[PDB]
């Protein structure tokens, strides 16, 4: 995909998990 890092950026949630 494109802007994947940007697309998921706005989301960046799974990263705030653990």
């Amino acid at each position: 995909k494109n802007l994947r890092r940007i697309i998921r950026k706005g989301i960046h949630i799974i990263k705030k998990y653990g």
